[PDB]
């Protein structure tokens, strides 16, 4: 047949729209950050695409998620950087968006689990 089989199995909870509704409410202030994964890191390419990260989202926030974002273990930890910066925890992301603001406005981040750099 034409329609579809519901099943919890699926999770169609995300192939919802619907969501994006409640979050277009719940979340006004909202800025299109980008995470883009490095090809010299051993981390695993994240499913999720787009990140809805909220003008009021800090650096430590994000880092935060992000664990929980890979599923990563606690063994192993890692961080994100916009053009090989790490900025602080406090960094808010509207300030950084605003610095990093592509040409025609976008965030642009990179998440792995190295930083490539000394002490």
């Amino acid at each position: 047949g034409s329609m579809k089989s519901t099943f919890k199995s699926e999770y169609p909870f995300e192939k919802r729209k619907a969501e994006s509704e409640r979050i277009a409410d719940r979340f006004k202030n909202r800025i299109p950050v980008i995470c883009e994964k490095a090809e010299k890191s051993d981390i695993p390419e994240i499913d999720k695409r787009k990140y809805l990260v909220p003008a009021d989202l800090t650096v430590g926030q994000f880092v935060y998620v992000i664990r929980k974002r890979i599923m990563l273990p606690p063994e192993k930890a890692i961080f994100i950087f916009v053009n090989d910066t790490l900025p602080p925890t406090a960094a808010l992301m509207s300030a950084i968006y605003q610095e990093h603001k592509d040409k025609d406005g976008f965030l642009y981040v990179t998440y792995s689990g190295e930083n490539t750099f000394g002490r």
